């Protein structure tokens, strides 16, 4: 009965939160000295691709109203907060040569303060897709190997300025979501690929990705960690692949391949230091390739490693392009039978034994000792037509998190050391692509009122099922 | 050539303008003291009935943004500004045992004095649609003769708070839409009418704005007009209407009809102290009669009367109760495969500057008002969340449609008619009631992204350049 | 000797505090986005029902002046304070689509952080009579079971923003005297019953408090004490009846059936989910039923319950529906022309310190509930706008009055009932309804002459010097 999860069904020492991301809440982007990002850039020229033609210039104004979001925190009752520091607005120019906004870091730290004021601990990612335009226009941003001393030196001010407070880091989230939209499909900031080239550019992209995260990662360990007592890593784009036959061996080498170019693709280089097999031979020279002094820095590049979540597919076998190297076709249904309901998203499909299964595999592929859910979570049908008190009872939601929060239960028993979970998101916010449409928070967002928050039913139960 | 018309093919003290209502600009739904209007509870508890299921809550927050207007409107250079106050803002409770908001008074102080202290004229609307919910539930806002003192009461504040910066009054603004879409389509707040009764509440409804109006100008005439030395009037809905087929008896008759049901329906009573002849015949027994002293009231109740004017159609005669039945007729957009004009961003509104000239004429021969603003004319840009700022400002459409439109009005008043001033709608983007805000009719640019931010649009930069000073 | 009797005389842990409720010491009453309650129309519209004509508009300013009461709270040194949420501060529509006050919610906020910094533990009331007026108007409020839901979405957002440092709260204070003097007597708001069915209403107002209590308590105990650990009850309004004669079996029973029609009315259902025999068989079938869910969600619904408690009468068996009439009941003030008890400064309160001794052990017998406050307790000074502060600060009677029903309460205590604390009505002269603001009951004094400036009576003296730490 997963209506019953609670706190007590966890160790002790198990962390519950919940996230966010710079871009997708703070508004503030041209407030306090910030420069813009990327997805400023992408959201005001291409407007035509995003859903309603809206952007991130106010968002749900975090930037402002940060003392009501940790207000809302408090009253939750978790016992951490994952949120992302916008590169653009510390350095509003990405390199140090464009200035130093003390504003900026002066508006984390108050986040920061306030979020420990009230004995909540700070989850803090440095890279959240939004890179500076001015990075972007210089050279291309990832795809340039200077992205690499650039991000490491964005990451030294952050370890600099909050690492006396903020204990655990994570370097990037999501690159699978960052190279393959941004490179590969051309849905999101740079939009490239759709000039471009979806054979050619994500590889690099998340080649530099990769050595972005481990250049950090060692920055860290050897200038910070001593003296900070602090732990770093990453978080990864996961979606569960199922063989769609389950006597098929061919569909079962198809579903562990979908799982190599998604999930393989950043966690075998910071296992053994290389990418995976298939990879390789399925992308042969188009795939770079590390030197022995990258391999070495890679390889055992975390503290911990986080998972993001949300849904699965079947997998069978199948001018180049990362979708085609992948060799396979998704299936969403059995004999009429998708494997789980749609969420208010046709592509999210919910089936909640996944995250169980891409912990279980995670482990056992990759041996990672230390595993946080990162993010898990699910967004509202559409209804604009909806009072506040109709559009609060999300029991879609909230039996959705039991299910999950349950399967993670059942991961730690299988073996998995999970030391924690964030549901996202905290608030309903922009959600990229889709604009402001599609809802994932735990928190309603009145977009007609100045963006008001109040919980959902789903903030209420985590509270009291979770709250210590 | 309409696209050469200017300030100098006027007289020297016309008046040219722009336009909002309270309820579609301020935002600040709940600040500063402001108690709910019907328009706050429609759109809150029946979001169905709002394109985009949005609200008036914050709408452009000309309430907290007002010296950005005063702004703009300074930087524009037209002589005036016409603007609503809001009832529940004032009188949160609509009468005054509901108390008077000493704040909203503010509000409307600080505005009119912005204008006044950047050379603008206030132009000042009592009433624009945003009644008291409290009058509402008390009583049935509209629906029960009380609405008349009430409003008086309502009134006097206005002219005792502003009335000696505030000399052009209008009581209300488009009663017709009010009482047609309030309770005969349901269409708009309070939502009555598709529990309702579209046959008998929209003649109750239009029957007691009548006597608000004509009870506010009495008090006006009586107790400030020789003290504060203003105008006081009303604005109107039209919209032209053109026989269908040019030599048939049957089709002149049923758009003379059309014209008396939705223009006569109030401009017969301030004339004459009555009702249309056609609508005392065709609504019979469901048409409200008004007492002598009423009739008495209502005839010459106005120093001016603003025309409000979008659209044309072509009419003929028509094929249990409802207003849209009893005016028996027929609306046509087309003769021969051949619309009336084309449309704006919306299919209601087809584009056919003559009839500004026409309903102009009209109402001078048929009405014999002496003196005419037009308080609204505008156009709304097509639906295109797809463009940048820079393309969604050259509103080439709304520049040819406030050319060829103001080209006309200086064609009626060659004609007779005495015009004394043009107001735009609209100064901004705003809440266009049950369209929410999809549908752009300032010369202002919104940015919705952005918290409002204001940009010209080509159409504001040509009026400040052909109108100003 | 009760003028002995002090915190030695009872366990460690039992709590002393005062109380107030919103409209009685709020004021702010459209400040801070405040909605109007049923009593703010109450006032307004029918100030004939009101001593003087007055209203909660500005009440004693607590509004503005929390800091100073929290001030003298803590100079005052007992350990609780018992105060209401006014509803319509913090959804000034009463329901979650009229929108959610912020600035009401920090101001409940900055009074419990004030409370708590200085060992003050918060006592809070979900309603204390004041209705929001746009559920009222909307559906008649506790006239419709619609009410319930409402007063659930407004619980759960008290428990959402307060509920971490909140660990005592009741549902409802005195349900029984909103429920006969606004829908028998009509002499409270909403003014009904004097349109009004006194037959009727108070049954089904009664019917739907009791199901918006039990609906609350379930949502409080299924979804927040788990995780906030702190515990729910409800507040009753009583007074203490006594046979006439003591050995007339008839006045015994006439006794019992005053009780089961004041306190059982509200007891039995949350005892055993049906309301009391004697109320079933002398109301007939204008009394509602509750369905099995109902029953069930009703037995047990609290942690606590509060009693209220003033006076006493003597009880007689009686001589077109009305609940008055239903009690068949006589009450009589005098034996042997010997009151009962001496009046205070109202003719309807007889001291009678022996009755809260009393209603403890019957209430404890009858229904065996575990754990008991007293919610209130107190005594209104005699009229005499005559006085001087130092000569009206000196309250011997209440000081007796105080000291008196202490004693009986310690007295319940040995007799076997678990009573956990003691709240005296009321710390601050306020309010007082229909007498408005001639009928002091503080144990501070408020000056209305200079801003409600505060002084404490000997009766807070004595309470600090007796009762703190």
């Amino acid at each position: 009965d997963a209506t019953r999860i609670s706190r007590s069904d966890f160790p002790a020492d198990f962390i519950m939160g919940t996230g966010s991301s710079a871009y997708q809440i703070e508004g503030g982007a041209r407030d306090g000295g910030r420069g813009p990002s990327i997805w400023d850039t992408f959201t005001h020229r291409r407007p035509d691709m995003i859903r309603g033609g809206t952007n991130g210039d106010v968002a749900v104004d975090s930037y402002h109203l940060y003392k009501e979001d940790v207000n809302i925190l408090k009253n939750l009752g978790l016992d951490a907060y994952r949120f992302s520091i916008s590169w653009s607005r510390v350095l509003p120019g990405g390199r140090l040569s464009g200035g130093v906004n003390k504003e900026g870091i002066n508006y984390y730290n108050n986040l920061i303060d306030g979020l420990l004021a009230n004995g909540i601990k700070p989850f803090v990612t440095l890279f959240h897709w939004d890179v500076p335009q001015a990075l972007e226009d210089e050279y291309g941003g990832f795809l340039s190997p200077r992205i690499v001393d650039d991000f490491c030196e964005y990451a030294e001010l952050c370890f600099w300025e909050f690492g006396d407070r903020v204990k655990h880091w994570m370097t990037l989230n999501e690159p699978w979501t960052f190279s393959v939209h941004g490179y590969a499909t051309g849905l999101y900031a740079p939009g490239r690929g759709r000039t471009g080239n979806p054979g050619t550019e994500p590889y690099w992209v998340t080649h530099h990705l990769l050595l972005a995260h481990a250049a950090a990662v060692e920055l860290y360990k050897n200038k910070f960690q001593r003296g900070q007592e602090g732990q770093i890593g990453i978080s990864h784009a996961t979606q569960w692949m199922e063989p769609w036959d389950e006597n098929s061996a061919s569909d079962v080498e198809a579903a562990a391949r979908a799982l190599d170019f998604m999930l393989g693709w950043f966690m075998e280089p910071i296992t053994s230091g290389d990418y995976p097999k298939s990879m390789k031979k399925f992308v042969g020279s188009r795939l770079p390739k590390f030197s022995p002094e990258q391999s070495k820095m890679l390889k055992g590049s975390y503290d911990f490693v986080g998972l993001n979540y949300y849904t699965a597919s079947y997998v069978t076998n199948a001018n180049f392009s990362y979708n085609t190297d992948i060799h396979v076709t998704y299936e969403t249904d059995r004999n009429g039978v998708p494997i789980g309901p749609q969420s208010g998203s046709d592509w999210l499909l919910i089936y909640p034994e996944g995250i169980r299964k891409i912990l279980v595999y995670t482990k056992k592929t990759y041996n990672v000792p230390l595993i946080y859910v990162t993010e898990n979570g699910v967004d509202d049908v559409k209804n604009t037509n909806l009072t506040l008190s109709e559009a609060r009872k999300d029991s879609m939601r909230l039996k959705y998190l039991q299910d999950h929060i349950f399967n993670v239960r059942q991961a730690m028993n299988d073996g998995v050391n999970v030391k924690g979970y964030f549901a996202w998101s905290l608030l309903d916010n922009f959600e990229w692509g889709e604009g402001y449409g599609v809802r994932f928070g735990i928190i309603h967002i009145d977009y007609n009122d100045n963006f008001a928050r109040y919980p959902k039913d789903s903030a209420v139960w985590l509270m009291n099922s979770f709250h210590k």
